[PDB]
């Protein structure tokens, strides 16, 4: 597979004049006040991923954030309350148009219990995704070549699989639930930056 | 205090040309493919108050489903995620336009972890709300007074409720999640009515 | 109210010409093989009782057996799982034709999860009983008024509450359910007296 | 092993002249309210099973039907509490004569907490039951082969479990107790559909 | 009632002429490496109590040590699994011949799980102790005449207690049992002493 | 007793040229990035206490700031692991000469697990510290009487209550562990800051 | 490993004029009351064991128990809580001189919270014991040549494991410890069949 | 590798004329009160070890304790809180200039909560660590060759560890923060001595 690797932001927006992209980032950890966002990584479907490496204290990516404000444009992620959150957190833009596979698993495997990525991508599309054996210092100023692939691998096959959740959500006509779902996760996550990360703001207690 | 006590369905709508309406059920339990609707409650927050009897296999009430159904009208609740689901699984007809004085409380009263509408009047408006020292038979053909006033208190206050949760939303800055949030309810009811009441659709595990 | 005390047995079946009998125990406690029958108590309805105390190491009691025994005459408890593990493991009859008030109220009173007796005598007759506030030996030779009291008081309702409760299982169209669990009730209790008391033999794990 | 797969329906019942049928099936959840029914597996007890094909909404599969309510014939079970409830809910016919593999595991299997049909087949038979590689889609229009292999499998050895346990529940003098809670088990799945699915309804709490 | 206060030791064994002896202690907490002994408490069985202010650091108690290690005198205990682990650890020496009305609490009121000294004092004595209110500094120089009352309370009772428990264990036949695990109590707290405190040394895990 | 209310800062050091002031503060919750300070109290250990409401983004109380920064004086709080980290998310300056009541209760009240503040009052004091038991909004513009008053008991015993934990930290021998534990106290609620606030950094696990 | 398997009881005592004989058995399961014992297994200590079949409803065996009962003839089991305990229920006989080699673990081996017999053997003895992959029918008729083997080992180490520990015990000065938890063992396995099974009776609580 | 195996103590301190020395310990347990020091394992952070034997009742080791006393020598440890415990109850000294990888990897590995020496070195060095299959009889006369080898492999690291951790800490800007809980670990462990060692001294509760 060809990744791209690049400092800071895309180059430019050449390879995005499309429907939909999958997202993915990685942080130093699950606290976006305390653990800073260090690499995102974007894909157009195709056989190819885009890394980009974030440096500490940026505030700032224009071509990226291009992409995440357009409304034309679903941004597909794998549990994307956390992206959402650490997106917004270190850019300032909240996307608004989201396709989010877990809560798809959520609401069409029922048969399972299980709704990580690799279990979707081994049951979906007899992919077979390695996931790393350790975790790394994503901060390093240098990614070794199994990290840009692991980072790659983690966004290539979310079209596909938003494609197959489109059908089983018509096929069990639940198109509408998803919907609504999508449109307020934007809002859980604005619901986790304000505070409320560790409550299910609906639950009786 | 005057509650007006009907069979069925009210006789007309000219007690509710008004812009907002608090509304209350009674069940035979939590569980709404199990335990039918036996009482709704609505107040127009002029200190009377009207409690219906819905009758064993009831299908039908006009003129309480025209005003449920009217978007102009916003709907009071205390924990509506229940009362939407049961009314919906009633009559056929999900309210769409709510305000839930339970989301606001845990967006407002953030300096406590109790969050029921007996403390909430409490501490807002020093009213005793006093509580049934037992359950009761809901279904039975005819209501005791202790059984219709217990019922009326439920619905007396929230109105007064609304108006100062909505001056705290605003003083903290938060009126854009409550309004997300409130906009979510009725497909957080749905998902209850479909099958997911037990799962946080948004938790990652 | 006149309550008769006996030892060892009934002397005749004079007062127990009837349709139901009330029955309850009292125990050195909750396992069968450990803690022997102390007390045998009986209700014809009529607001009298029958307060029968049994010595240790007694194995005969005929005329209540006789009762025990009679398929003409339904037995009424509350919680008869125990009751009958604890009677055929002391006297070698195990009651077939039974009533619960406890699974009636689990089948019934589906709006509450407080299903002891002090509650269902509250809530269905407005009548307060009155539990001991310590404990006692009841494997004493004479028992203290007090004693005998409360312990009549265990039995003398429970005709009332069969009534109510097959009131409401006809309204809400429970009455196979009800049988069914009432036949089953017996060998419950063998299967308690064979080793499985913790186990529920249904459950998935 | 001759599979032969079917949509609706047997064509006939030429196969199933016999004593005693084994019944599984395959649902898209544990929920039956939520999850319909995908497949029916049967076996008369020889080298080969067949596997009907439920379509979405159907209420009717008359041959299929006829089997379930032979009295004349034994339906063998693993944990028959689900198959039952969804059958029930599905056909609208509660079949009542059953034999389930793992109450009697659990009456006689004493010596082990591990009562899943692959290890008692593996203790009882020798025989190795290989399990599902991934929770496939059971709503699939064309079952694979691996599906359709792992299907018959759940149906082609109840008959010989069902000799076994039969020999030591005379061996260990618990026929009664067997016949009892298999005679209750129709009655438990019934509850499960009428809302008791996560209440013993003989405990005390 | 007569209460004695001593700095130190007994002056002499005159008042303890007797075949048992009622002992109980206070510290400044439950664990016996930390918290030094502060008081002794003993009784004759008679309507008087002697209470033994221990000095910190005090090593020896020559009169008490000499009544603790005399095996002819029975020491009653309440829980003395505790007390024989601090007399030990403070004076060197450990009693070997003793009674506990815990145990024989647990031996023989089965028909109840509340064992505490208070409970059993108001069930087979009908005699109410009041309990401090707040737990106080032991060590103080100068002890409250509220405190000595309440120190001497503990320990008035315990001979009445041992004979009613001699009863009731002759009576259920568990003499034997009872007296074999008072044999063991001192082992039980060498144990603990010996670093064992939060284990059970007989459970399988 | 006399309660001096300020809106933003003391108006000068005059009643503060002391060796040690108590200090606790009011919040709108437990979260110190989402919920505000609202009101700082302060006592010279007199019969008098200085209530300082703080106002909706305040950044700078330079008279507070000033005694809050000074190492001359210590600083005694109760539980402040609390009020050092909001009072240094507040103001900037987190105060490095401190002293808290409740390692000190832990640290000598080895005899109880009540170490709250209304707990140590009544046993060290014989004061009765009635809670408002109501929780109100203390972001109010105008505090009522109550909440004054209310707010006011919390500092006026902390002087006390210091000087007889130093007694008896003195007594047994723990004088250098209290100070090692001040010590650090300061960065623990730094710690808190930073995102540990959930973890005992010094646990194995 | 000869292994000599018998029906019933021994020939002979010709193997066993030994002081100390090692002890294991099989049953149907944890609870004597309900499991049947099905095979004890004894060792002289040399390379071979004995494996005596036990009846169904088998009273006496009288070889066995003379072993059992001699006083001078020290039984070794691992975990003998429930050994002694099937044993006296069996046969009536509790044996009162024990060793066992899971207490002696728990006294010596303190680095560890591993103290099943497969981890003492290989740790003690560099001996890999293969245990069950699957319980088996202990009372089949005819016992599998695996299944004998699989009982045998059970038995053919404690000799070698009972002088290390020994050892152990003397090098840590823990005599004296071991030997009262020995002869208290057989009173903890009389409470068990009494009924205090699931009960530490030297508990607080 | 090189490893120096030493009886008491080391001879002198030729091959330790460094900056900081990388410690650990090996006892029989984790509760010093009880579990004897046995084994002290040192290292220059070169490629050699030095395993001293401690033997039981030893008081003193001169040249260790001269080493563990000088302050221009930071001792690295994992995990110190422990280390520091039982070094000062053998020996009576307290180290007070310490590093403790097990702390610095909370503050900077916040991508995983599994921060054991096995997993550190795995991610930061690509050094795999084989551990024993169980633990060990550390006070055995004569250790065995792989013992030796375990015991040098925990110290061979831990110097590399500190300069990569440091690193880190500075990168992240927690060098303050790490030094200020490494001045408190001493004090930690002497908490742990004291009998604290169950309690967050400084948690709510």
């Amino acid at each position: 597979t060809e990744i791209r690797v690049h400092q800071g932001d895309l180059p430019n927006l050449d390879n995005y004049r499309i429907d939909a992209v999958a997202v993915d980032t990685e942080t130093l950890g699950l606290q976006p006040h305390r653990d800073r966002l260090c690499v995102v990584q974007l894909s157009s479907g195709d056989g190819t991923a885009d890394v980009i490496q974030i440096a500490k204290g940026q505030k700032s990516a224009p071509n990226l954030v291009r992409l995440l404000s357009d409304r034309d444009i679903t941004k597909i992620f794998h549990f994307g309350r956390f992206d959402l959150a650490i997106l917004a957190h270190t850019f300032g833009v909240m996307p608004d148009v989201v396709f989010c596979t877990k809560i798809a698993s959520k609401l069409t495997r029922t048969y399972t219990d299980r709704h990580g990525l690799k279990e979707i991508c081994g049951e979906l599309l007899n992919v077979n995704i390695s996931k790393q054996q350790q975790s790394s210092d994503w901060a390093a100023e240098t990614l070794s070549r199994a990290q840009i692939e692991y980072a790659a691998s983690d966004v290539l096959y979310l079209h596909r699989l938003k494609d197959i959740f489109e059908e089983r959500l018509k096929r069990e006509e639940r198109e509408s639930v998803a919907k609504a779902c999508f449109q307020f996760l934007p809002m859980r996550a604005n619901l986790d930056l304000l505070g409320w990360s560790e409550i299910d703001i609906f639950a009786h207690s």
